[PDB]
């Protein structure tokens, strides 16, 4: 099964298609479901405020997109159980709407004729993959799987390296993160998340994330040992994650940095920098996470030591490269 | 005096209450309708990203707001015909949702028991008031009235002065305008306006407006003589309108400026500046429009002459002061 | 008491110094301003403020002065402090807000220029350094040059002080997510030798050094050498927030931390408390130097290993300025 | 000639090198003058907030950059007199500091041993080239020439087409333009220009431009016929120019757009779109100007007619592609 459907052709959904074409994947996107017309989806695919013009041709008909010459059916079923995935034989659904982030909810795609679902977000207690951290846990019998959040994909490679090298006894994370579509343009009701109701490009906005709390799904030894949250700020994409840890060994910054560099060597998912980059430098990254050695900080008083480690991440395209790596392996199991 | 209900407690709707309290109006707001809980409306009223903390105490119960110790009923009826306006005696509805911009749609407020409706937007061919341009056309028989857009309230006072002093033969308008809630935070579907789908805080976005086309409802002699559009840009509020005119007589810049100054003298609605201000200086303006003599430009070749005149406006609060001026007169009639 | 003040550096901080003094109807009179420009330009900037809106009093100017609320203020343009003619109008205390005299050696030039005392709006080495309502009782009559530290210090210190007093801080690290300022760059281009400072401030998250934690012992001596930290500069015009992750000297709950901080902010004009779901624009114009936010408190514990994260907002412009003015009013009366 | 020096390695200066390399030009940049260290110039060349990572390897020594394996000398002479252009053999100086915008000032580069100078800004009464409008006026005896402003390179192509097809009797433009390094990050003195003292990313800021006033240097028949200004707004690059004209014939929108279409066909400098683009879609443009037929507007009242035509431009990269076109030709004469 190499035929894929995308549910939710938004920021993540459209970049999923862009990245599959970019790596010349064998995967075949045969169908897209969203809430709108092919005309609007085509316009959005062609013109991207964060990544510029689509590198391939885009046209549309009344019920399809034509992308690089190839027809993709377009459906508009707001309930996944009604998506006609069998018409073009979509077997794996990349679930990118945010409305089906649980096993019970994404089961609808299987009731609708698909064989497997890969959810682009945390989805409770199910197989949750950060590629090149725990993708070896994926199994031929898995049918509904999560890639967690962009934040998880940033935190986990760094926490895995520190865990393997030094032990993490306890830690807390703050990500300073680009705003996303769950926020608001102008002050106004946004469900029941009050902070989410506030103008996102005009505020620093505290925001919850399960990235640290649910880390045990990805690194079971760290289960319950991490907590964290986000500060959403006015950049359009490109984010950074700080982890403050008590480690299991006394370290120097050079030692921490060296251990991280070894973990990023020959690692297509986890990059390393000792350059003085800022967030816009991460936009377009092909890594899920880029550890920044320039921000490593060891605070020591007598016997006590706090270790701050920092990694950048393009919460859109970078995370998407991780989603695709996982999808390619998923599709072959 | 009259009791008011507010439909749509959004950017404009909340500022309606703020301005009414600020001027210590005789009008009592007795009921609000929206789509959310009193808790969420209280949070949004108390904390404003553009105008700061609410100047009065704010609390809520399960079915009301308490503002400066006064109770305001809160309803959540998506359909205006279902709002119980009679329960608290709301006589005049300030219609601020965007979903009732016609005589026929806003009739549902009269069906539901109100006497009059003031619509905070263009609403087709009905009486359409820019205070201190044509508010004298209101009379005791009017029951559904429009104050047009923020753009009309910025265009009309300037166009009326030029018309009165020099005549306008033909003109075109461009407003460089703050983004608003009809736009998108991230690239995504926004109805059928393609350009409205693009990230508003990250782009210059061309945007249609009816202010020029429908100016004849406010200034009858200018019917058919003006066109225009908007460029929406990344400022949160505060806007400016340029009008390029062929006038009915030859003029100098000083002459235009003196004529506008006379038109703004003792004019609570229409301000004048010859200071080198920028958009943030108009935020919180108590004028619907402020003419800027520093940007007047006369381009002339032979007997041909283009006149560019420029006025600032706080599309949120400044417009609201005009809406309240009109509401205050509407209620006395 | 000393009542006549001069401002050196009529910038973001210096202009708000005047605004706040008029706001609180201080007996302190600003009689002179020094900067590098014309009265016309200084009057333009005082009248029109992108962050706080129109000046609340009238503003006019002459060729050598500003006229503010009807009161004349002399304007000088001496790039070297030693040349400022402070004695013409009798300016006694200089509020030093240029960023170019951030040491005792540098700022004593104002004394050479005829002033009696200097209050520096920034860290200024190992001199007497005051965070009001943390350690202002250490000011005495012999202090002649004083620092109020940074906006970050005025945010970090009240929170750390309450933690220190209640539970002990054995070690900690701070990250402030902070509004950009004029030390950064509008477009990518050289900005001295800080590489990251060269990058477009309104288009990036930009890591940025601060001394607030490293030098906290000037304000809370028992924490000397126990804290580190840095900043992430982000695209908001003003309004900032500081997170502190601490190992405390006691096992705690979140309610227990929040209650201690609440007690420390009670009857405290410098240090506020909130349990509302606010965002940065809600702190713009704060009359506090720091506002502890109980909704962000987080206790992470594994056995006897405990990390405590406490968070406080601050308006790095106006809120800091209110602390500067508090210290100035006390300074002038010693 | 084939050996270039760059004075002012800023936004334009760095992009000049980027573009020369992108088009595999035979011109080689042999030296750079600025005010800083090779390390900082290397950092800035490698990491670009608007265009992302440099596509070629960058490194430095104490006195040079190494770009794609080639060494480039780096000087830091505040005064062009002192730049040893001689040493490395720098024949043509691309003058991008803003501080030598006259034939008299750029004389210094010739005194220091350069043979020609191309100034990246208006520089008074000298040959001023918009490529594919008037680059044929260049001859082998030219030593110091200007490529005008980004605004001129946007206005001139559109004006030229209209003038050729219809005649422009008089007109005025407004560009809604990305903020640049001449503006302020926070409110504070910026020389004598009051509006330039204001926070550029938080404001709409009126701003003077000479593009229209000086158009006669590029289109001599339009001398003294145009005026205009700018509104600088909070986007980092990517701008748009509106021109309101009285034409010499009556026209329809379709007729205007087909005239512009024809003038842009096989026109490598001047592009055409009828797609609903927004400013970020122009970032990275390889045109000096892109005419947008979706924004054409004809306001007609009897014999009078105002024609609004609109063209997009990447004021950084797009303008640079025009500068390089002119340079390549300038170098061969
Ligand atoms: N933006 C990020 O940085 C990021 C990173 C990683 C993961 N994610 C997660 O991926 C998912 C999508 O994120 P996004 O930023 O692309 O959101 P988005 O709002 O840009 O896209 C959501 C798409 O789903 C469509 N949609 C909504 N409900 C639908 C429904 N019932 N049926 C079909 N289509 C529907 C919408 O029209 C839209 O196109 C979320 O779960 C998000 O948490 C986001
Ligand atoms: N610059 C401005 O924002 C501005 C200026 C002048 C006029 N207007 C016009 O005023 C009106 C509101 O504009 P806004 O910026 O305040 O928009 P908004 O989106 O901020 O507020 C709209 C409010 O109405 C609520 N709402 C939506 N549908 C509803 C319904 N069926 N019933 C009850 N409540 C509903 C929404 O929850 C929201 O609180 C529009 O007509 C707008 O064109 C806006
Ligand atoms: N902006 C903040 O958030 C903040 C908060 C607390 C403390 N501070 C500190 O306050 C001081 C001022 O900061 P700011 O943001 O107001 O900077 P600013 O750049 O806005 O103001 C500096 C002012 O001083 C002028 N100036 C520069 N050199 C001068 C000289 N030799 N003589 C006279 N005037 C000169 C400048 O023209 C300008 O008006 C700095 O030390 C800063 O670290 C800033
Ligand atoms: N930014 C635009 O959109 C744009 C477009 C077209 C033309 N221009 C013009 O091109 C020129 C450069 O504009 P920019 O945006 O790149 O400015 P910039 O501020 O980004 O770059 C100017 C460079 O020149 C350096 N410099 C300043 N003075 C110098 C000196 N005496 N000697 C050597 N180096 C010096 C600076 O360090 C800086 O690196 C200006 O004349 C501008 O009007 C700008
Ligand atoms: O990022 C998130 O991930 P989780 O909250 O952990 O599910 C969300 O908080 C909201 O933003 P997003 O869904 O676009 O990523
Ligand atoms: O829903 C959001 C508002 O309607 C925005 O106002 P607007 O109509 O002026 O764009
Ligand atoms: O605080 C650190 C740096 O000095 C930059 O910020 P500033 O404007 O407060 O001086
Ligand atoms: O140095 C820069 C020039 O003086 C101004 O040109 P600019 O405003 O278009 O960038
Ligand atoms: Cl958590
Ligand atoms: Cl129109
Ligand atoms: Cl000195
Ligand atoms: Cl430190
Ligand atoms: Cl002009």
């Amino acid at each position: 099964m190499s035929k894929v459907g995308i549910n939710g052709f938004g920021r993540i959904g459209r970049l999923v298609l862009r990245r599959l074409l970019e790596v010349k994947s064998n995967i075949d996107v045969v169908a897209i479901n969203d809430l709108t017309s092919p005309k609007i989806l085509a316009y959005l695919l062609k013109h991207d405020s964060n990544y510029g013009p689509f590198p391939w041709s885009v046209d549309f008909t009344e019920d399809s997109l034509i992308v690089d010459g190839k027809s993709i059916a377009v459906y508009a079923e707001k309930e996944a159980k009604n998506i006609p995935w069998k018409a073009k034989g979509a077997e794996i659904i990349v679930e990118c709407t945010g409305f089906y982030t649980s096993a019970e909810k994404s089961q609808a795609h299987l009731d609708a004729g698909a064989k497997k679902v890969l959810i682009s977000a945390p989805a409770g207690e199910m197989k949750t993959i950060v590629y090149n951290v725990n993708d070896d846990t994926l199994d031929g019998n898995d049918t509904i799987v999560s890639v967690a959040s962009c934040t998880t994909n940033c935190l986990a490679p760094m926490a895995k390296a520190l865990h393997d090298s030094f032990g993490i006894e306890v830690g807390t994370m703050t990500t300073i993160a680009a705003y996303t579509g769950t926020q608001s343009l102008v002050d106004g009701p946004r469900g029941k998340d009050l902070r989410a109701s506030r103008a996102a490009a005009e505020n620093i906005i505290p925001h919850t994330t399960g990235a640290a709390k649910a880390i045990g799904l990805v690194i079971p030894e760290l289960s319950g040992k991490l907590k964290g949250h986000a500060q959403r700020v006015p950049v359009k994409t490109g984010s950074v994650t700080e982890l403050v840890s008590i480690l299991g060994k006394k370290v120097t910054a050079e030692e921490v940095n060296n251990a991280l560099k070894q973990a990023t060597t020959n690692n297509e998912s986890f990059g390393y920098t000792d350059e003085e980059i800022v967030s816009s430098d991460i936009i377009g990254s092909h890594f899920g996470s880029v550890f920044d050695a320039t921000q490593t900080e060891i605070t020591a008083v007598g016997d006590l030591q706090l270790v701050k480690t920092v990694a950048w991440y393009d919460n859109e395209y970078g995370f998407v490269t991780q989603l695709i790596r996982t999808l390619e392996k998923f599709a072959k199991l």
